């Protein structure tokens, strides 16, 4: 079984034509303001793009995670007006940080810069327009 070696799944989507789309003062904000200064965040590089299992060694990982998400998903997503409403976007957030504390155990330097990302994520978020 040498040639089963491990894959990544495909990705999740950034568009879709029939799903219904929206945009909002609280959207416009989530992007412009909440992923963008998030996204240049020391702590932002293990969550600008899909895990890659290949890549970084970890093919346990969608095993493990069945509804990956990240900020770069996410920031396609804002950009393509993938979204309804802002609570849609800001589940996606709490997928993927949600998921790196279920695939790692507390300590663990990759879930010390999630939960830092978190903590600045739900500052800003503290006060949405409108
Ligand atoms: O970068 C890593 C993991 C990122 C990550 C991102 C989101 C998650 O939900 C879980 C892990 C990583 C993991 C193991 C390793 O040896 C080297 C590495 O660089
Ligand atoms: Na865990
Ligand atoms: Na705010």
């Amino acid at each position: 079984h040498h040639h089963h070696m491990s894959t990544n799944p495909p990705p999740p989507e950034t568009s879709n034509p029939n799903k219904p789309k929206r945009q909002t003062n609280q959207l416009q904000y989530l992007l412009r303001v909440v992923l963008k200064t998030l996204w240049k965040h020391q702590f932002a590089w293990p969550f600008q793009q899909p895990v890659d299992a290949v890549k970084l060694n970890l093919p346990d990982y969608y095993k493990i995670i069945k509804t990956p998400m990240d900020m770069g998903t996410i920031k396609k997503r804002l950009e393509n007006n993938y979204y309804w409403n802002a609570q849609e976007c800001i589940q996606d957030f709490n997928t993927m940080f949600t998921n790196c504390y279920i695939y790692n155990k507390p300590g663990d330097d990759i879930v010390l810069m999630a939960e830092a990302l978190e903590k600045l994520f739900l500052q800003k978020i503290n006060e949405l327009p409108t």
